[PDB]
């Protein structure tokens, strides 16, 4: 029985009895990262190198990737009218949503996750968290300022060898492979649990004179095992939507901890951290900060940082267990 | 004037003043590309899961992406009457084509590169080099066992973000962009150079345990600048073909030397190796084995292996230095 | 405000406070009209002339567009659990759905409209005609019995140079652009009207030699204008979505009446003569079989045939006028 | 053995012995046609629609399907560097390219053909006719100024439910269908020949009070037939592409004769009458004004019209006979 996202978003709708508000901003965000996917794999991109004449500004003077994904996210999820609040790793200040347009829900995004890697072809992403607005003040930032832990919905797009959207809820986690061929999400794996351990360890190690002693501890551990087992393969992509994606379906762990020149890591809490935290804790993983729960830590700036631990239960597990071990 | 790939081969083609059989054999390389990709990003995924029944079938042809990619390969190869000898990293031994369609060329290639990389849907794809069969005997393995250095034409199509071709020839590295839109190649860099010297490395460090000294030493040297500068930052996507088409772009280092379960390194040379070499050396760049350059290997075995590091010239003869430092 | 056929349908069942499963049957018919488009457009013929190799039936022993499209609508429309009774053109019985997939809609389509013109590529397309399901009897074929004028919802997709999806309700009469590059199908044109009056008329004039005194006086009138007015233009496509179609764009008429081989006319009432008259009386046109109103006849057969006259009303009223002038 | 329109071309040039010229245009050919079609199927149209905002653009270049199609094929066949004088249906004098992108070729063009059936989205396409300039002299519009007879290629694209190219040249036509999916045109049918006699004639019967008496007398006898057989079934599409190629696929009778409004016929002798003649004489079949062929006709105007009777053998000659019959 063949079951797309937009059956099946509609479905849960039904099933919770919402009002269809949040269904239509999840049909919104489905258009989005459609859209999104199309320019990335540069569909039409004949046009700017002059096929049809009129070879302008054939250098860097129309939308690079980065923007051309956050204006599609911005007014594809403003036309939804489910939202009255926007947080975007592309803006400086929250996008407060006209009162003729405005919704219950903010949603955090990471519009084109994978910065570093847009040149070089390597896959990239779009991540997101939705929160159900809860105050009766007006619209302002402070609404998307709520733990993790709050989040209605969570999840991401790869674009990669093929596009695919992992949907996160109460629930469950879901995954919906992209048929380009129809424009068509389809879902192919139902409610996914992450093993409990995995056998790949994912950091930049560039920052190895940077590290802690308990990463720099664990980071032994994978290399040269005290029991002298099988040492754990090395994966390091450069975007966290892939390493995150590969760790959900491989298992393993993967790691952005603090360092010189990012002291409380460089990963954003609203739609970097939170967002991956969700989808990993609903899928029976775990993500610390080395210390405390990410989905616990109260957000006190929209653009907040945080370190961040990820992955197979039994692997994050050990980590933590060094962390203690260090006092 | 835009210029694409079909426009470009057929030109080269004409100056060389050939007979038209490497613009045919070059044309249906093109053609199986964009038959794989449009099979890689999952095109028409939706009939596997039944959006048409149960019956549409007559037997049970799940075909496996690597399986369906050396098919492609190998009748469009073949239907162009222009090959003879075909090495496949998907087949044992050397495929021999049947008089009728028998040409001059031999054509070594790699299906879909990055097999471990195919479930987690991280970039993979395909690589492929080209020679001139030198032998009036009846065609053999033999004539696929040449050195690197005599190639007509090299390159690689990576399925990432989007889909890009890299092709190499004697006057040069050009890249093209694939439009899906359309279905064209579109020359997007013209006679590419890689930088003198990158600031990333790349390679598995799960291995460090089995590393010879030289690269040993050379690690610690990217991670701890002895001239106290910024680190290198690390980079493993884990694809042969990814990580080597950022070394391009970027600049950089990568490399995959002998290990235990590899002592003469897990690369095969025909397919993997010479190609990438070719690449490299015609951008400027280099690539060696540590001990000898990669395309002054004759092989003796058409899936021989080799260990290699290629990149950015300064960057890789600092590690040659090390190398004839120790011995 | 860019309003996509997915948002719009949603909201509609919102505004009726519908319990979602008409909603969840109308995005069912969405992905049917998507998944038929591309396959009416060939994506993917280059496996039937062998690319990737085995040449086996490429003849006529796969999918023939005509049964590839029924298959299609009836599998979809099954997996949304919003039908009971199902009537296709291509099906001697009515489709009883089993129990665990019954919903309370019967609908009433034709898969693959313009039968003639698939060898020769002229437009072709889908027709689908709504009902609510009226009796606590089991389902049946009289369930699907019923007059055109209960229609809940009716429509058509059409095939040609882009393909667009008309849908008609109690409101009004929408028009839909398929963008293929996301697989998204745009809202173009807002309750639509026909004009009053056209200047074009279509009919098969290759009856001519059948045609009753009524037709045979009209026609003269369009070709030879008593008042000496500019004459009509003819055109006629073959397939009755695209006639039709066009004539509720530019206005005119559209013609099928009886003749010899075919004394009741050889359009079908239930799926092809009562959902464009529902179109076509939601626009401001008029759909008469020349003596009444084909929105009012009582069906008695599932494939049962009604002639059918419709288009603009002043063009429709003067036919009606003939007949009357003929007793 | 899968054949490409690429792969065929090539191939036709090597047996021809050719430098080469005539190779690039036909690709550049080929490319244009693709462009086109997925214009016309409205990929991207979202953009339009604002899916990413409303401020992508610095200007109002909404640009009408018909120019579009125009400013691709002109860049396209300019940027293949082998022509040197282009006559448009778009514009009013011929175009003679730079000196530096100069070719010995001539083209005439029908950008779009179908421009009334663009809002209804029937079936439109594009259509061509290839010379060799005859004159050692400057290009001018004088070189596009030959006798149908001396093309050595012509050819139509149809966009209708699915995309077809068809080019003839002089060792027969073939019919190639564009698969969307992979950008590639297919060869599904080799050395076409139409019917000797077909069974539907097509015309615009809206001009029945203008047509000369042999035009009148041969549709009484489709409508009548004196052997009293079946009568000829009738079409009319509206788009000559469209109209023409059903004649060809299944035979039958095209016209398109003089009348009040067009005392010399309406449609264009260079790029829509030769083209479409040359196309019907290679398979065989026929092409006259009703006094002589057309594609002996010497133009003196670059948009010169011409009356145009095309079709199986038979069904032609009956017609010619009437003529003859007559005067
Ligand atoms: N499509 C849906 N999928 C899952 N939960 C939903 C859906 N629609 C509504 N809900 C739940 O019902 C709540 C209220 O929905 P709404 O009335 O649309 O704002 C949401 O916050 C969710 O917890
Ligand atoms: N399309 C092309 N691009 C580059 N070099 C070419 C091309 N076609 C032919 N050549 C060169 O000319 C030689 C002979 O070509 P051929 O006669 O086609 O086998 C090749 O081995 C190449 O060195
Ligand atoms: N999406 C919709 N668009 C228009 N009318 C709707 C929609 N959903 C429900 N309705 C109306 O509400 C009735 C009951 O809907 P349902 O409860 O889904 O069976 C339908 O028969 C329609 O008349
Ligand atoms: N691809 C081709 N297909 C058919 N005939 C060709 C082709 N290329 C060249 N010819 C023939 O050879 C002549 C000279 O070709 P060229 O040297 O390319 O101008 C043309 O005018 C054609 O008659
Ligand atoms: O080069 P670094 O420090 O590993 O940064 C990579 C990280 O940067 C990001 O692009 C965020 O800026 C993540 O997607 C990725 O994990
Ligand atoms: O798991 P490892 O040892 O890092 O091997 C990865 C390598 O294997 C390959 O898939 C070839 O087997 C390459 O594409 C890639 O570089
Ligand atoms: O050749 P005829 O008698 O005009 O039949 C054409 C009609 O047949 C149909 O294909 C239905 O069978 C209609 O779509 C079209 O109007
Ligand atoms: O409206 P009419 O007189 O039938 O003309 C239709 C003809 O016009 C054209 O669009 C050319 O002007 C042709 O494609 C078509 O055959
Ligand atoms: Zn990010
Ligand atoms: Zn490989
Ligand atoms: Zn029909
Ligand atoms: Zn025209």
């Amino acid at each position: 029985n063949i079951v797309t996202l937009t059956r099946f978003v509609m479905e849960e709708g039904r099933k919770a009895r919402g009002t269809g508000e949040m269904t239509q901003l999840l049909n919104s965000l489905c258009t989005a990262v459609k859209a999104i996917s199309t320019a990335v794999r540069k569909a039409g991109i004949a046009h700017l190198y002059g096929i049809a004449g009129s070879t302008n500004v054939t250098g860097d003077q129309v939308k690079k990737l980065d923007v051309l994904s956050n204006d599609l996210v911005i007014n594809v999820l403003k036309s939804s009218f489910a939202t009255c609040v926007l947080v975007s790793e592309e803006d400086k200040n929250a996008i407060i949503v006209e009162p003729e347009k405005r919704g219950k829900y903010v949603v955090c995004f990471d519009p084109l996750d994978g910065s570093s890697n847009i040149d070089c072809l390597v896959s990239i992403g779009t991540i997101f968290g939705i929160y159900r607005k809860n105050s009766t003040d007006e619209p302002s930032e402070k609404d998307a300022l709520q733990p993790g832990r709050n989040l209605v919905a969570a999840g991401y797009a790869l674009y990669g060898s093929a596009t695919m959207l992992v949907l996160a809820m109460v629930n469950g986690v879901n995954c919906f492979m992209l048929d380009p061929a129809i424009g068509e999400f389809i879902l192919v794996d139902r409610d996914v649990k992450i093993k409990k351990k995995g056998s790949i360890y994912s950091i930049n190690e560039g920052y190895a004179k940077e590290f802690d002693p308990a990463i720099t501890e664990y980071i032994q551990r994978k290399k040269f095992p005290p029991d002298n087992s099988a040492p754990y393969g090395a994966r390091y992509v450069g975007s966290m939507v892939a390493d995150v994606h590969r760790t959900l379906v491989y298992g393993g762990i993967f790691m952005y901890p603090a360092n010189k020149k990012s002291p409380k890591g460089k990963l954003r809490l609203l739609y970097e951290c939170n967002p991956m935290a969700y989808v990993m804790e609903k899928a029976g993983g775990l993500a610390t900060t080395g210390k405390e729960a990410v989905l616990d830590i109260v957000p006190t700036d929209i653009h907040q940082r945080a370190p961040i631990i990820l992955g197979s239960p039994e692997d994050v597990t050990e980590l933590l267990e060094i962390y203690q071990k260090h006092a």
